[PDB]
RNA sequence: UUCCCCACAUUGACGUUCAGUC
RNA sequence: GACUGAACGACCAAUGUGGGGAA
């Protein structure tokens, strides 16, 4: 089956493919089982599994995995927070990505920490002016399914015939933006009518619209996956791999990471389309229906436990904040802020330190956001959707 | 368990035209399977539509047969539409009809020697009609899942053991097939709607009712949206079933429970039609059920052989009855039609979803029937994700 | 009549074993 | 391998009946 075979990196090649991807698959998948008590804690259900795993070289035994989580999950429009106390998306692979930062936070910590523990750290001084990684490390991204959203929308028993090299001729756009639907592990096409959310219009229980994960992880693909804030800091950190662990097609899964915004131009220095090794593994999970459960588990290395949030509400069952939601990846931040000099920040600390503006501050950030939003557009793939502003105007402590 | 007469003027004998339709359908199911014997003649359920061109009962033409209790598994749905969704032998039996109408359209329109042949006839309105005595009788071996037979599924013990609850909330509820799980249920528990890769990821796939789906054909009408832009609404005029009848309940689910309808665009109407089980019930049938689903349209040489699991044959082949195939042709008639003599002259792209649309009176009936279930308490219409729908001719 | 709680039944997937057909 | 069939085990989320309550 051509269409059930990998697709080679625009990165680094530092390990074959198919090694890689039963190699990430098998540890995220054991790493889970131990911190669930084999598989046997009541938290251990799940429907999609997601995880992050890091390498520093080319012995592939040289792995760490870095995160793992769970969930399937959007919150309710009516539960928000307005001080950023709540996930807004709990799909597997988002909960990776943002504890994924959590251990980026950690490393700039350590760096600072002492001299003694630099060596030790995944960071050093960039010459460009603030950190960068060393010289060989990886990061990779597992989801237990491919991603909802463009990369899933496919009739996995029918043979592909998408897009033919000559002119479509009856019409064209197949990659099209999508939003998780609220109260469902689903997803539908953008609206090209497109009006704007409101903050107390949404709490009233008009539509919650958040993107879809193929669309967040092309966005991952443009602007890198540390995020507006921590690229004050760092410059930016890609994926070099997409393990899937089901639902595997080259076509499509190509196409929604990366190819259907191949017109993006004028990215800012450091920043490309990144094109990252995507693969399927060896053993392929079947599809199990039945019912999605209403959690999201996460975990990042260093932590003892893992941790449950009740996806509807973006908090946990007995309504205490995540270490994941904004409010405390800011608290991360401010205090790596103070633990670092001024002359070493890729950026200038002017904005006030409210949420939103504080991401201001990173210019470049932003301007490769407009340019993948512009992207899409000109695409014929539709326009993006950002929460509205109020969800970002908050302070800390 | 007794016959539940039709309209104001009474044209056959209820109990006569029953046990007739169903001699006939069951027989033509023998004729087709080498009496019983052939490799596809297992069945758990039976299906099949008789027409009648007058009152000589011996004028009647079984018209389609078809087994199936299945539907398709989530994996397996087709965005081209080369699969079969619901194979259930009643929702399978009215596809077949729509072989046979669109057959009849090809056959008036092909020259006029045989417009006296065909059943259908200009309309004064515009587009077609059937002719003034023709009639199609709905024939199910068993009461259809969901309303008609979630609540006593055996068969009554007659002495009118009527139900001793028929207030309850769940009464007359719209419920769904759910893949992976036994029994019907009401939609009220599944708010949100489907999707592509939410069923893909391994959400059940919810499929409506048989009850639910044959209400629908008393309201929009049983040649659906596609053949509506052609001909006027056609309706069943009776309801056979071969065995576990209730009429309280059967009556009920078929329209009683959404009589609140309102606005139906013209030519539509909720039709009542005859109810009834037969003279000689028939025997529950031994075995596990099969997977595979037969269909038979009047015409045809051969029976055809579907995989419900799939919905495609044997051979991952598309069947006669799926989405392309039944677009074809309706795309084949539409060339053929004079654009002076369509219903609808609302001109759209050549995708399915956009051809459905072209019928604006059928979707207009479509709203009310589903406002009617809503104000009625009874839930929301569950639909196929949008994705479906969205399909050319290559 | 309708609901509630408990108990017992009823009605498409899965797994195991056994027999077959291409 | 696919399909077909007969047993046995475990599900599925509705539904029935009963006893007991309640409006
Ligand atoms: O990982 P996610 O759950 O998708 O969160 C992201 C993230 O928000 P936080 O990092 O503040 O949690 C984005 O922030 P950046 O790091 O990319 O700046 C933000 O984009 P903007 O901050 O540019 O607005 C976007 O929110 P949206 O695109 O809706 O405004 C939001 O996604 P969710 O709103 O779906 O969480
Ligand atoms: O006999 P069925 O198997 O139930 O097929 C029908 C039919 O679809 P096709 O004729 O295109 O197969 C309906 O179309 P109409 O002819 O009634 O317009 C369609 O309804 P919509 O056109 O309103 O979408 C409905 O699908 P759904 O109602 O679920 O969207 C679908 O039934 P299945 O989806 O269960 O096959
Ligand atoms: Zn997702
Ligand atoms: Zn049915």
């Amino acid at each position: 089956t051509p269409s059930r075979q990998p697709i080679p990196s625009e990165g680094l090649q530092l390990h074959l493919p198919q090694v890689l991807a039963d190699a990430v698959s098998r540890l995220v998948l054991g790493k889970f089982g131990d911190l669930t008590d084999n598989f046997s804690s009541p938290h251990a259900r799940r429907k999609v599994l997601a995880g992050v795993v890091m390498t520093t070289g080319t012995d592939v035994k040289d792995a760490k995995v870095i995160s793992v989580s769970t969930g399937t999950k959007c919150i309710n429009g009516e539960y928000m927070s307005d001080r950023g106390l709540a996930l807004n998306d709990c799909h597997a692979e988002i909960i990776s990505r943002r504890s994924l930062l959590r251990f980026l936070y950690t490393q700039l910590e350590l760096y600072l920490n002492n001299k003694d523990d630099q060596k030790r750290s995944i960071f050093q001084k960039s010459e460009r002016g603030g950190f960068r990684l060393k010289e060989n490390v990886q990061f990779h991204l597992y989801i237990s399914t491919s991603p909802c959203g463009d990369a899933r929308i496919f009739s996995p028993h029918e043979p592909i015939l998408e897009e033919p090299a000559d002119r479509h001729p009856n019409r064209k756009a197949r990659g099209q933006l999508r939003t998780k639907i609220e109260s469902g592990e689903g997803t539908i096409p953008v609206r090209s009518n497109a009006s704007i959310q409101t903050w107390d219009g949404v709490l009233q229980g008009e539509r919650l619209l958040t993107m879809s994960c193929s669309d967040k992880i092309a966005r991952w693909n443009v602007v890198g996956i540390q995020g507006s804030l921590l690229s004050i800091f760092v410059e930016p950190i890609y994926f070099s791999s997409i393990i899937l662990g089901s639902l595997y097609h080259g076509d499509h899964l190509s196409r929604a990471m990366y190819q259907r915004i191949s017109n993006i131009e004028d990215l800012p220095p450091l920043y490309t389309l990144n094109k990252p090794l995507l693969s399927g593994i060896s053993n392929a999970e079947a599809r199990q229906p039945g019912k999605a459960p209403n959690f999201s588990v996460n975990w990042t290395v260093g932590d003892s436990a893992i941790e449950v949030i009740n996806a509807t509400t973006g908090k946990d069952e007995l309504g205490r904040a995540s270490r994941l939601c904004k409010h405390a990846l800011y608290c991360r931040w401010m205090r790596v802020h103070g633990k670092v000099p001024s002359h070493l920040l890729r950026s200038k600390i002017t904005k006030p330190n409210v949420y939103h503006e504080s991401k201001l501050a990173a210019k470049e950030y932003q301007a490769a956001k407009a340019r993948l939003f512009t992207a899409f557009i000109k695409a014929g793939l539709g326009a993006w959707v950002e929460k509205p502003t109020e969800q970002d105007q908050f302070s800390l402590t």
